[PDB]
């Protein structure tokens, strides 16, 4: 179901983010075949992820993302608890 | 112009790989030049299949075409079939 | 609006490129209080001498000091030493 | 307010800047109105240190501060001031 | 000379503007250190510029004026029968 993902990329620490109906997941890469990711990976946020246009990391733990006008700065979403959006530095437009 | 390319992404090489058209070329990152006529084309066809294309820092490529995932060692040259050979992880 | 690309992506240098319409621009990754500085020190003494501090379109820096206009290109880097490549002009 | 201001200018991109009380504001120019009331606070505290306070063409902020010089972006730049600022290699 | 202006600045075109003693003038920037810019600057107002605070230009060449909490906005005076302030926008 990879290609229904909005976004697949990498964090430095080896994790592997997606962001799959609104929802964002993690866990290390598979490494075989028949490795079921989703049902491993760790579910860090539960919705208002497909909003988003860019999303990625600098190698220092990082996390950019691009909301419309806006870009954000931020260490990644911890839990399904955890307002990323809510938390995030505004580095993007003068707001 | 830099916007006909479906991907445009770096390796940790330092080379910034850029699909076009169906085909995927390499080369330096440009920094005042002409980058796409002084570029390695290194795939003939079938690279606007994917949906994702990235490197991990230790150099291998990630895929995802239909709903499949892979990895391996990027496309070294043209005459390298790197989807008939690259592993499917999914 | 960072949306308006189509790219937008880091170096491992640290750099951040954008692609926007049929260009594409490299450049440093915005910031996160404190101006202000930090950064940046573009010159150290003697800059309280001038009544007017401007920039031409063109980016030739200008400044008045005891009734002389003196041109020059900006100092880079507080190393620099601007007056004494800034040539007065007004007789 | 307008006589209260120690600074009032435009950058490149034709927002209007505006120090007060060790404060600065930006926002679109008035054509009228409630300039500051509606403006973005960018900026708390020392404003009013700065000698002058002025742009160069590219978008970079300059500023006199106790006899010394200083640029950088302004505080809470925005994309067209970061393509400004931005080397162009298309 | 220079450090009686109370104003000194650039248009967005290239043209200093200064005020002196009241009175406003324009032209080209002083090409060398020779140059009398007061002697072949035209004189652009007559009358009535040292009452303001601020006085600059946006990019598309409008001229800001503040006076006593008024800002006023208008293409720049053009000559000494040019009444500026009347035909400025009252913000
Ligand atoms: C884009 C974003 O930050 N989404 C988060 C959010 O808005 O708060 C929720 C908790 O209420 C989290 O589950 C979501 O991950
Ligand atoms: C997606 C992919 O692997 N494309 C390759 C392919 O189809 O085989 C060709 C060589 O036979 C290469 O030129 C192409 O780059
Ligand atoms: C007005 C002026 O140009 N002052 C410069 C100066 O005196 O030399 C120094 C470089 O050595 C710089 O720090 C100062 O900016
Ligand atoms: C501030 C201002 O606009 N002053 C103008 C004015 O009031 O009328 C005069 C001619 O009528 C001009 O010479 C002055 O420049």
């Amino acid at each position: 179901g990879w290609s229904n993902f909005k976004f697949l990329f990498l964090s430095p620490g080896g994790e592997l983010y997606g962001v799959l109906n609104d929802k964002i997941y993690k866990g290390t890469p598979p490494t075989h075949d028949n490795d079921n990711w989703l049902g491993r990976a760790k579910k860090i946020g539960d919705g208002g992820w497909n909003q988003f246009q860019f999303l990625f990391f600098d190698p220092n733990g990082y996390l950019y993302a691009v909301s419309k006008d806006k870009l954000y700065k931020a260490p990644p979403p911890q839990s399904d608890t955890d307002n990323w959006i809510a938390r995030a530095t505004e580095i993007g437009s003068g707001g």
